[PDB]
């Protein structure tokens, strides 16, 4: 039985897909409304890779998911690669 | 800065110890009540060591923190520590 | 007192830091040559994380400890650690 | 293919049931005698439950596999 608490975003993998996998698993999680709430505002960001992760955190809280997911989207693209270094 | 989410039973670390790291964490976490009474039902479960994680599932639910700190309690049995300033 | 059997990685341990625990370990195991060199060929991978195992398990038979660390890392990548005293 | 490093004794799982399912798991290992001899020696004791545990490594080295049966054979 895998638990929200085992999804966590691959070194590489597209944080949207990342999202697919963690809302699959949130679907099926026993737990409350408020309890599935901090799921997504919190957990969801802490289990973002560390690429991800820090773009997330600059963002501050209240971020609705599609900022978080426009603001990772172009992680391992050519936009970042290229903005660092 | 430490979340919640990254207190981990290390793999000789006496049940007892980690049980009062987290909860030194928990109480430190800004979360709601709610949320924090999942952490105990779950969290704590998940983040112990491969010897504890599977005693604790096999328990069932509802298992006191003491018959927790009982099942993982090692060279034991139960210990007492003085309290830290 | 860490067994190799003990070592594993955390769920956000940089495969770098968690390579260099494995190897820490193994220089101190009480085990053959032979049963050394499976513990790096397989021990290694079975005991990374999961999503980095199941990456490590694709790149089939082989691979060096650089490509092993390449392939459960993130852009921007390697990161530099000074020699412990 | 389930690891051998997969297979521990549950809280409540009698030990010769645990060493029956880990030299099943075992006989499917791919790796060399020699590698499998020190799995017999050192993970099934690794993988024991707690309890087990404790009392094998107190037998010390070279225990033969009836005498860690005897060991941590319930009541």
């Amino acid at each position: 039985p895998t638990s929200i608490l085992d999804i966590r975003q691959g070194p590489k993998e597209p944080f949207r897909d990342y999202v697919d996998r963690f809302y699959k698993t949130l679907r099926a999680e026993q737990a409350s409304q408020e309890v599935k709430n901090w799921m997504t505002e919190t957990l969801l960001v802490q289990n973002a890779n560390p690429d991800c992760k820090t773009i997330l955190k600059a963002l501050g809280p209240g971020a609705t998911l599609e900022e978080m997911m426009t603001a990772c989207q172009g992680v391992g693209g050519p936009g970042h690669k290229a903005r660092v270094l």
